[PDB]
């Protein structure tokens, strides 16, 4: 029962690394949107001069 | 009789000397069809994840 714990958890603890690696992947594509939003508000602020 | 007697429980012992050669074979084949049972533990541990 040991050995069938520690092979199941040792699986469970490689399987949250892949989740930390997608959630990294996922939160630098969300902070390059970001920077184009920051962007496109820098050009609104300029575009709403008369 | 005693004679008759002692070459009686030479023999039985003879054939329980057999019954423990059965019983380890038993034993070994069952402890390998637990290996592949833990290692499709592990397996299936590993696939349950999204």
């Amino acid at each position: 029962r040991f050995t069938s714990n520690i092979k199941g958890l040792t699986q469970a603890a490689r399987n949250a690394n892949d989740g930390i690696s997608v959630a990294q992947t996922t939160e630098g594509a969300l902070s390059e949107i970001n920077n184009n939003l920051q962007r496109i508000r820098e050009l609104t602020v300029q575009a709403s001069t008369g």
